[PDB]
């Protein structure tokens, strides 16, 4: 059985909490993950869960990838990273049971909660700053524990609920799992890499540090403040690659306050040494939340 090391501590399949198959009920499909459907489920006042499934028709590598994902998520202990309730690997199809996030993914939340004439203040600058702070908190925990996420993006973030009081969390570690297992990428190729979220040293030299996550965080900030637009509008992966290597950077999203845009530009410094760490990113987000000129800025209303 493969071993997994995090914060200098080793774990294996035997450390995962196997939950009896009879105690799990699938309710509805929520969409698809990297390799398999994800369901809303219940574990027996039942525990509300997200059920990641492993296709029964899969290779031995798919089975080992699935196990590694369970080990990775089960070893984290942070409020801004989705909890793992357990696994059900002794029955087919195999399951990973995660904390149900009732607000769905962040990208679809921003696109659907965008202020409209119908919803005048669905969302405000403070809601965006709270999502950004929540994710920066999770990234800080990964950085302090020497774990490089490699795929910080809106599609990988989830929300506990749609309304006020929502907490944003990192809910996917598929890229980091792929690198941990083989050392490189892997199952995919050039066309599958998250090019639009990567710094120059990453796509050019294959060099990854916590400053890689800082760059991707800046891109996530743009995704947040644009209200769910795809980064580098109208540019393909190769155009982005060339644009970014030549010093090109995204313009501020529509109505973005200057102090918020300044965080993005700092995250996008060419030299990793010039980029802020997550503690500095958090201090800057915290200062933006205190500033009336930032939080009183109206979000654009989409007609
Ligand atoms: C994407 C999503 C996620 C959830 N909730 C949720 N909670 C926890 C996890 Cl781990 C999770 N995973 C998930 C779900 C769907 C597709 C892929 C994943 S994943 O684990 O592979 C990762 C990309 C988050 N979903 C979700 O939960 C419901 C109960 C609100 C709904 C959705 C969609 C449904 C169709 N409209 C847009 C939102």
């Amino acid at each position: 059985n493969p071993n997994y090391c995090f914060a200098g501590k080793t774990s294996s399949i035997s450390d995962l909490k196997e939950v009896p198959r009879k105690n799990i009920t699938l309710i509805r499909g929520l969409g698809h993950g990297a390799f398999g459907e994800v369901y809303e489920g219940q574990v027996s006042s039942p525990l509300q869960v997200a059920v990641k499934t492993l296709p029964e028709v899969c290779s031995e590598q798919d089975e080992l990838d699935f196990l590694m994902e369970a080990l990775i998520i089960s070893k984290f202990n942070h409020q801004n990273i989705v909890r793992c309730i357990g696994v059900s690997l002794q029955s087919l199809p195999r399951f990973i049971l995660l904390e149900l996030m009732a607000g769905g993914d962040l990208k679809s939340f921003l696109r659907e909660t965008r202020p409209r004439p119908s919803q005048p203040s669905s969302l405000a600058m403070l809601d965006l700053l709270h999502v950004a702070r929540d994710i920066a908190c999770g990234c800080q925990y990964l950085e302090e524990n020497h774990f490089i996420h490699r795929d910080i993006a809106a599609r990988n973030c989830l929300l506990t609920c749609p309304g006020p009081g929502r907490v944003a969390k990192i809910g996917d570690f598929g890229m980091a799992r792929d690198i941990y297992r083989a050392g490189y990428y892997r199952k995919g190729g050039c066309a599958m890499l998250p090019v639009k979220w990567m710094p120059p040293e990453a796509f050019m030299e294959g060099i990854f540090t916590s400053k890689t996550d800082t760059w991707s965080f800046g891109v996530l900030l743009w995704e947040i403040f644009s209200l769910g637009y795809m980064p580098y509008p109208s540019k393909s992966n190769q155009e982005v690659l060339e644009f970014v290597t030549s010093g090109g950077r995204m313009d501020p999203p529509k109505n973005c306050p200057g102090p918020v845009y300044r965080i993005m530009t700092q995250c996008w410094q060419h030299q990793p040494e010039d980029r802020p760490n997550f503690a500095i990113i958090l201090e800057r987000i915290e200062y933006c939340t205190q500033d009336p000129d930032v939080i009183n800025t109206a979000l654009p209303i989409e007609y």
